[PDB]
């Protein structure tokens, strides 16, 4: 009974060309993903990397922050 | 080589006392554990909940949620 749930994370790095890098990749596997559970505007615009999502309810959407901030630190695992 | 993660969250609810129950559970369940790691602000006003959460890493921000929001997906099936 949980109703319209909002997620936002923020990620610091130390190079921008450690930030690129780390969104730039994170991305090919997101657009290698239709379907998605259930929303997002992932963006990197200096060292930081942003995660913005959405789910239908309280599980849509932990389960997605899993999937994504292990995808992130499976990017920064090659560097 | 994650600097600082962070994560914002804000869950919206059918009562704004029906969310008033879900925080006394899950506080509880924050509170019922000190030594708890790692930063959690926990927050309820209204019938929107903010779950304020800093971490040293992604990894530390990813596990700091999954017991917390299945925590607060345990409130949610006591009502």
């Amino acid at each position: 009974k949980a109703k319209r749930v909002q997620a936002k994370i923020e990620m610091e790095f130390p190079s921008e060309d450690v930030a690129k890098v780390v969104y730039e990749a994170v991305l090919y596997e997101h657009l290698s993903v239709p379907y998605r559970r259930s929303e997002i505007d992932f963006k990197l615009e200096g060292k930081k990397i942003i995660l913005d999502i959405k789910a239908t309810d309280s599980s849509a959407l932990r389960g997605t922050v899993n999937s994504y901030l292990r995808w992130i630190k499976a990017a920064i695992d090659v560097i």
